């Protein structure tokens, strides 16, 4: 089989990656009681490769960052200890593991919050109800409390502490979750951020929160161990922007000075990531609808340095290998993306026969 660009080694920060197929972050809702579980050791281990980059599922930085059931956290000593074994399994196969640190912001309900308090956000406007992945149940959200100006630095601090805890659990680095309408994207998107203080009113102001987090995290553990994910063109969670391309350009240009390990950008569903890749001086990871053919073509056209896969990695533990041999791929079952079984639809997808 002819060699392909996707299998090419890549240097990223202090890391020497052996190939460019990246495991995208994937919330699977199987971390009972918000504590990483033993079955995660196997899941991540099955997808680990020597020098392959793995980005773990969104991980909550504090009690207020919960907007879903059984997603892992990393704010307690119990959670930190539960992560170590998982981090160890990935390391045992030569993998590079980044922990994605996350806060849902207004995408939550008072029932998920400490003492039944209201979710927090850049605004005080709640989300409209959405149909849950099972097509039957409906998710309802609580109108958030608008964070005050002086409270914001305390939230930036939670990302900082989470990043430190991630390092303590053995993670190679952390990915700041700045996408999909969650807390950070809420501050960035003008359809959401109607603040009238220094954290709103302009492109620069809307991005302040995101960049303040980058700085605190980078300072806490070193920029070469930090990455960030953004989705300028995504509208998920009523978080669109009137000028996506400019929003995106602004972020990658601002991110250059931090010398991060990488910038992970989600493809638009005329919108393009070409200008962003051109503006960003570091490692560029793209994601969103890629297959073997598109992945190689993105590298050939020099649109990215790394290509992250979500859905195909869910159903193909050995995706990098399958791509390399140009082998057939298991289909993925969305019906078990978010179910809670320790094995079904989680660790029971087959390796190349
Ligand atoms: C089941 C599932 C869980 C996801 N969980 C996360 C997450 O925790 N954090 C995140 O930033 N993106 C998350 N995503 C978005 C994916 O990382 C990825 O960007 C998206 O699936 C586009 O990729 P694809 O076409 O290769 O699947 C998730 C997607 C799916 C389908
Ligand atoms: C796409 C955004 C993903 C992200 O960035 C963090 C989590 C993902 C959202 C999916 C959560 C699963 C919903 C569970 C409720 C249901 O069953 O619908």
């Amino acid at each position: 089989v002819d060699k392909i660009p996707l299998m090419s080694p890549c240097k990223m920060g202090k890391f020497e990656l052996c190939h460019r197929v990246v495991l995208a972050p994937l919330t699977r809702q199987r971390s009972y009681g918000y504590i990483p579980q033993p079955h995660a050791i196997l899941h991540y281990s099955q997808r680990s490769t020597n020098g392959g980059l793995l980005i773990g599922e969104a991980t909550v930085i504090s009690e207020t960052g919960i907007g879903y059931k059984d997603v892992p956290g990393i704010w307690t000593k119990e959670q930190v200890e539960a992560w170590k074994p998982i981090v160890d399994a990935v390391h045992a196969k030569g993998g590079i593991f980044f922990c994605q640190i996350w806060h849902v912001g207004r995408v939550s309900n008072k029932d998920f919050q400490p003492n039944g308090e209201d979710p927090i956000s850049c605004t005080d406007r709640g989300l409209t109800p959405q149909i849950m992945s099972n097509g039957i149940d409906i998710a309802h959200f609580t109108r958030p409390r608008r964070l005050t100006t002086d409270e914001i630095p305390q939230i930036v601090n939670e990302f900082r502490v989470a990043a430190r805890n991630a390092i303590e659990a053995g993670f190679d680095g952390v990915e700041i979750h700045g996408a999909h309408g969650y807390l950070i994207d809420q501050f960035m998107k003008d359809q959401v951020n109607d603040r009238s203080d220094k954290y709103g009113g302009s492109l620069e102001n809307r991005c302040r929160f995101a960049l303040e987090i980058v700085e605190a995290v980078a300072n806490e553990i070193g920029s070469d161990r930090v990455g960030i994910r953004i989705s300028p063109f995504a509208h998920y969670n009523e978080a669109g922007d009137t000028n996506p391309t400019a929003l995106g350009l602004y972020m990658v240009e601002s991110l250059n000075k931090y010398d991060l390990a990488y910038c992970h950008v989600v493809e638009p569903r005329t919108e393009s990531l070409v200008p962003m890749r051109k503006a960003y001086k570091g490692t560029f990871i793209v994601a969103g609808g890629y297959d073997r053919e598109d992945g190689n073509r993105a590298l050939i056209e020099d649109r990215a340095d790394l290509v992250a896969y979500g859905r195909l990695f869910i159903s193909n533990p050995d995706l990098p290998k399958r791509f390399e041999l140009n082998a057939p791929l298991n289909k993925y079952n969305r019906d078990t993306f978010y179910t809670s079984d320790p094995i079904v639809g989680y660790t029971d997808y087959p390796f190349l026969e």
